[PDB]
């Protein structure tokens, strides 16, 4: 119809509710669901679905061997109806590549992949289901973005990019978009000082996206973008509840505008909602794995360096693998606000699980409540004995 | 369009006629069927689907080994066309839980879904495909719902939910929603002493629903809600003819506000008609198990302690499986009045069928007629041998 | 939108070409397609559909296993995309069931199923996709029905049931429906001894149906019906042309009134258009069995007792299993004349296949051309030697 | 809505950007995919789909054997969405038989399918999903088409046939259709010396059609049809880079008028954009085998006959297996240009690999971009060692 404007604030958070999961891995051992990673949620004024970056090959197909590779030409971004598992009869491709991100602006959905050998990839930009505009590698080093929802006010749908080193500088660029052309793009600006799969989400016209540093950082780099002036700044959460994985334990200050040291050149998609007392950061449970996953109110950890949690919620056991998380919400739901949503990648197979060839997940997804709600546990739930 | 209004009586029940039949498991021994239980039946103003709370995992798939527990986090409930099996690839999931409710107001849907553990549930409702709120449990043990279809009125479609003991006095609410949104909700009054699992039906702006009373009942608890005044009342059905399962021989008399004695703690979600002359209460056929499926013409059954069978149709033979049961009606359909509709679950596997690990069912429903039509009897019609 | 109307004659048929084949017991040796018999083609007014009576199991599955049997709990009527094989995940069912007929008024479609056992037989009407009447069985000796597409004019629908022996005189009435709404009913009347599953179309606001004299006719009963008068009359086909299976040689003059004899209580639904010089006749090349299929003009077949064929056009070789044929056109097409069309059975294992346990069938189908086609033969395509 | 009117000259092509690919012998090697060849890709108003001459069979299934072969009654025109493989349950069937061609003239689709024996082959042309004309074959030796999209203008949808020999003169026509009827048709003139197999492209009201010689050209002929006069000429493309395959080594000076000579009877489906300096010419990379596929641009190779290449893109390795490839366009996208796109066949098993009994493809396509991006290769991707 019109453009979507992001003219709400966000729900106040006092508790997360189960809104999807799709059971992925369990139904496949006998069933035919294509084998991913890099899984995300996206909605359309109509529907919400679940997105993925598909290996091109199902769990126990024989081609499943192998899919612990991250970019080869058999992987494309495909979605799939919501808590449905990803198989090959509903899959939906969106485009073909090894690193994406969609969002739609209220009319239409703008999908991106790149694909492309290290040194020379390049992005395809997709705007109602049709190649529009394309942009090649600028610095020759995986050119890759968001793995989750871009977020998009009045037409305007800004995307974060990174071309270059994964373990020193690289080159960041924010991108605008409108009915996928570009308006303009900027260089990264602010403190941050390396930007990879950014987790964004708007409120009130400003659209905010918690990174990854995978450089030096264990706190999380955020951008800040007006979709209005297209203009950004950068800064990383200030708060001592570091959220990225590996990391150092917890100190009792943290960074404001430099990464928190003690674990280089790793880590892992995240994400959180910076909303003053209303902010709540995900995080694995372990300081040194893709294990275990909740949620922490953390009151200013934007901006307060020794912020600490008020209150919590389990979403995953120390004792059952994550992966990736992100953010996306129902801009087209009814109510006054915005819903804060996200989603967990629950990763099964290698490298943690190599009795199996394969590496695949399956996704469970919350939303929050302005309830106090009990919390449950979220498991993949497969027993890879099964797979062997 | 507009909000759908129980404007119309009941068709006069003179036989039964087939509806639907999904022969599930009969299908699913070579393909790719759903693992569930407690499904239901529910319309749409355009359409009337099967519904059934999945447990993630294929009938033949490794992971059906378990399949008999009650809740665990992989289950959802799901809606699939008329008459199909509950596939991985035609099933649409409405929300993820354990115990579920669903009802079309005539202008949209409303799927509710509790999940959590055992002292932490919490319900989710959702509207338009959509969540819109959330109830915390209020007992701390097990809160649960209907599990089969609610009934709605000029937009208010009340639910009865427990949250409690299963062997001793709990406590069961009635929510009156609309939109998603709670309007009210009250503690159960009346003389039922125990309820659960009511099966809804509604006609002349009156909603009848016969539940389970699981801690001393052989007779079924009622419940009767005025959807406009968003009020009550609660008895058990008078008649001697005892519907629950297990439960003693038939009496001579039966009990209109106490439950009938000689069977505690157990029973199973069943149903009734319950108008005057014009009233058919459905029963499994054996007093011990889950085996076999009647419907006998019980006239005043509600209020008179001494109604005994005037006509009856056999729906299931007693030496075949049986299971849960409940009513639903197509409050779309064209003519003067409702057609009573009902659906039985059809359990295969255990605890019954142990050769096999897991435990699923099949569905067959029927619907009313005013003319006297030849009976026959409707099997799941899977060989348990073949899955060994 | 409005009730069609038969306005139009039928287009000369000079050949006939190909309009739809599924392949399906070739597909089905390794996928999920279900087991049928019984199948037809029928038309909407924005698509036309494959039709059959499945036997709720898939042709691999270990369910197959006595499909040779025609009527059980686990049947029903199954429609899906044209050319398509009947697969678990696309096959929608109209009814539960194991005899049927089926037909779009225009505005929107009647399906009926009859279901039962022997003695106790019931049909139910559904129109719109909700049932609407029933008719119980008033012989006691399976109620069956067309197996066919039914035809409509203005609203009304005919369907020809029979009720009673299959060896001897039976109950064959011709019901006149009206929005699943009996508007009239009529016991068979003319020359007809016996009627069973009549294939029907329609022209000029006339709809003729080809049926089948299992008791002792050889030569085809034919039964035309005026749709506005609601009345009909009956005959047999006059031509020496004999077109039932088994059947004796051909003669040199036929009979007008009488069952042509020579063979007793046997018989395979088949179809005919009789249009004057324009008379085309379908029958198995085998005097024998049900093998091989052709197409012969016989001008004046259905008046003229001594008519013998002008030209022809080989359908399936003898050397190929055939099975039940049947009429059906697309009302909705564009032009100035209906387009003849039919559909032949292609049963696959048993009784004449035994090598397998079941009994299974795929469709071919075609129209007429007014062009002077070459002929190619459409056999089933699939190799028993790889069920084994 | 209204017909589409090529009023669009080609967008500048400076590369090529990754469009559709579908992993199809991948992903089906566990589960039910079709097996195929001949593939093509089409585009309505609404929705770029994926085609193909199925086998009626899947790839794992045994009636894969014997699948090399061409012609056969199994075989049938589908469609599915792009990028999606073509799987028993998402494909669509447009017609049957075992040549084809398909265009959407902007308000509905116009397939035709040609089936028959060698001697008696027919064409059926369905518009609006129902059959409309039918032509018969004129030369009694496989009647044969383009085996990839039509073009239409205003209603125009030129189609080009051949009937006859494949190693000499054969009777090539070209079909003027509009709403499926036959306007008007014209022998083959101009200086092509035998046609099979047009790739065709519109702009600017004219419509050119890359096609093979397969009696005696190593060099495409070329067809030129004014939609609008209904008129054509044809040549052969001038430039000394050979583009069919087999053929000899590149020459300095190609033939602008005959066949140029080095290899008989032979060839292979291929295409070209011819748009001035604007030429881009794709061909295998091996001039002995399918193998391999690079675009290179050959500024005026049409009509200069020393032209040679500028710049050029790998697509797929001479180390991995190609096939047919042919030109499509999205005519309803956005923007000033028509965005010039094709697809190559990737063909696997039989004749090459012949450890399997079958032959298959799957399918990459790319788009132009006016961007100069980088280059990946894109092959089938399958292990055939997995299918043993
Ligand atoms: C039914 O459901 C309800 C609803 O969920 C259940 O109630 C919930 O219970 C939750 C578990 O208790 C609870 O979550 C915790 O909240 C704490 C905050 O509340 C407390 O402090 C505030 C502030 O003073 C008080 O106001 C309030 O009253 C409470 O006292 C959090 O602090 C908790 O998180 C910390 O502990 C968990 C382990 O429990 C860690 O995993 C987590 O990471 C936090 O601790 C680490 O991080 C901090 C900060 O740096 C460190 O200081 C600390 O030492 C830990 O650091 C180590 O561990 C991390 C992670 O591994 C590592 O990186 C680091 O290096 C160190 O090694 C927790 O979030 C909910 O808030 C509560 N909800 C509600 C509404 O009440 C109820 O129990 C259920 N009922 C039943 C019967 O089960
Ligand atoms: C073709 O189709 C038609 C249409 O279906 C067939 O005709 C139908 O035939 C049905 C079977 O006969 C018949 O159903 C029965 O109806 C009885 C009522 O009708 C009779 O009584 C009335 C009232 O006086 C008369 O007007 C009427 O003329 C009849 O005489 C019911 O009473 C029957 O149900 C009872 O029996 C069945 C076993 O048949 C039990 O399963 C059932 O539960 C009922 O009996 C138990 O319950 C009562 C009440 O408490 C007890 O008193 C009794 O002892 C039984 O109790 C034991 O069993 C229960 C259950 O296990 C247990 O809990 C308890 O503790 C005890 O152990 C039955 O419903 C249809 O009405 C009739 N329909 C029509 C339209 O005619 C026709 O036959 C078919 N044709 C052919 C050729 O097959
Ligand atoms: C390319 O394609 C074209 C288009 O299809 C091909 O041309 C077609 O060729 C067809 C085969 O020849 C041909 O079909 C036949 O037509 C005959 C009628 O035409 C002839 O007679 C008329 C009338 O005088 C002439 O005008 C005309 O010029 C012809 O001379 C039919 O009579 C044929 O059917 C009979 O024969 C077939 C076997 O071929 C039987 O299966 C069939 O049942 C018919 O014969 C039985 O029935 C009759 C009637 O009772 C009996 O008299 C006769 O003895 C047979 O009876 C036995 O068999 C039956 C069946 O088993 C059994 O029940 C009974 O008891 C007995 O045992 C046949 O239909 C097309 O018309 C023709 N089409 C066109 C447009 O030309 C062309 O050849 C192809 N090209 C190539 C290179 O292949
Ligand atoms: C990142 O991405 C970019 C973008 O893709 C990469 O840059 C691209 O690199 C491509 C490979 O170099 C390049 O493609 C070539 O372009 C040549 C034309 O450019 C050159 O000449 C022009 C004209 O003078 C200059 O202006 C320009 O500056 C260049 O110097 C083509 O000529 C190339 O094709 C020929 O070579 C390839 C093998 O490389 C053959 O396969 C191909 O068939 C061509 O050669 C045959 O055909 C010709 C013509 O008849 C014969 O003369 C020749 O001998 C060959 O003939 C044999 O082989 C054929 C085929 O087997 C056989 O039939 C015959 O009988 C003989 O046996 C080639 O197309 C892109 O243009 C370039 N793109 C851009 C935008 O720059 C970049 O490298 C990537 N980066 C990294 C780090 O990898
Ligand atoms: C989002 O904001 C823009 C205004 O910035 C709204 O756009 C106006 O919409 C109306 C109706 O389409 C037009 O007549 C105005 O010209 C539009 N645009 C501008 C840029 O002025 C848009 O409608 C808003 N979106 C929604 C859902 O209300
Ligand atoms: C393509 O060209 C034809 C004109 O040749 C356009 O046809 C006219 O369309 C209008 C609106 O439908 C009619 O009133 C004219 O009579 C049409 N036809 C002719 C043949 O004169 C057609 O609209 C054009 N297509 C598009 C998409 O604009
Ligand atoms: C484009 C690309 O390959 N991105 C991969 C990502 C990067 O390799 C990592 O961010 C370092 O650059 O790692 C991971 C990862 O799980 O760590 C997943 C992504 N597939
Ligand atoms: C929420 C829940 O677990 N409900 C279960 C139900 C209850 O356990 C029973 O009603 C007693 O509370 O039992 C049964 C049952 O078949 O007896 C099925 C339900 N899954
Ligand atoms: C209702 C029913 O069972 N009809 C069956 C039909 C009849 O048995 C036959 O017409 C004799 O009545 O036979 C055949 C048959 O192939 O001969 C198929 C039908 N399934
Ligand atoms: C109608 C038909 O069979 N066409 C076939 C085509 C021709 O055989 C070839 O063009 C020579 O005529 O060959 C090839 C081929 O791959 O060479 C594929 C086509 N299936
Ligand atoms: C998987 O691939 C590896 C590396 O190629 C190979 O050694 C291994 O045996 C394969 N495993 C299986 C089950 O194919
Ligand atoms: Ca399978
Ligand atoms: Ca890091
Ligand atoms: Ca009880
Ligand atoms: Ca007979
Ligand atoms: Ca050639």
């Amino acid at each position: 119809r019109d453009f979507n404007n992001l003219t709400k604030g966000l729900c106040t958070i006092n508790s997360w509710h189960i809104y999807g999961k799709d059971n992925a891995v369990r139904i496949g051992e006998d069933s035919d669901v294509l084998v991913t990673r890099e899984p995300y949620v996206s909605c359309d004024p109509d529907e919400c679905r679940f997105y993925a970056l598909s290996q091109g090959t199902t769990i126990r197909g024989k081609h499943s061997n192998g899919t612990i590779h991250d970019r080869s030409q058999y992987r494309a971004l495909i979605s799939w109806p919501l808590s449905s598992p990803p198989t090959v009869y509903n899959s939906r491709v969106e485009c073909i590549g090894w690193s994406s991100t969609s969002c739609h602006d209220g009319k239409t959905r703008m999908s991106i992949c790149i694909s492309g050998p290290n040194n020379n990839a390049s992005a395809v930009i997709w705007y109602n289901r049709r190649p529009v505009t394309e942009i090649n590698t600028w610095a020759r080093n995986i050119l890759r973005t968001q793995e989750s929802e871009c977020v998009c006010h009045n037409g305007v749908c800004p995307v974060v990019f990174t071309d270059g080193s994964a373990t020193g500088p690289a080159e960041t660029r924010i991108y605008y978009f409108k009915e996928g052309k570009i308006l303009k793009w900027e260089p990264l600006a602010g403190t941050a000082k390396h930007i990879e799969e950014c987790s964004c989400y708007g409120e009130r016209a400003e659209i905010t996206c918690t990174c990854k540093d995978n450089w030096q950082g264990s706190n999380r780099p955020v951008i800040r973008i007006d979709p209005v002036a297209m203009t950004h700044t950068s800064q990383y959460i200030c708060s001592p509840v570091l959220t990225d994985n590996p990391r150092p334990n917890d100190p009792t200050v943290g960074k404001c505008n430099d990464p928190y040291p003690g674990n280089n050149n790793n880590g892992v998609k995240g994400f959180s909602y910076l909303d003053g007392v209303n902010t709540w950061l995900g995080r694995t449970i372990s300081i040194a794995s893709r294990s275990g996953y909740e949620m922490l109110k953390v009151p200013n950890a934007l901006t307060d360096d020794k912020s600490k949690p008020t209150q919590g919620q389990t979403i995953v056991l120390n004792t059952d693998w994550s992966g990736y998380s992100g953010s996306f919400m129902d801009y087209w739901a009814e109510g006054e606000c915005y819903r804060a949503c996200f989603y967990v990648e629950l990763i099964r197979g290698r490298p943690k699980e190599d009795k199996v060839w394969w590496t695949s997940n399956s996704i469970v997804s919350m939303c929050s409540s302005t309830e106090f709600l009990g919390q449950w546990d979220w498991p993949d739930g497969a027993k890879i004995e099964y797979f062997l």
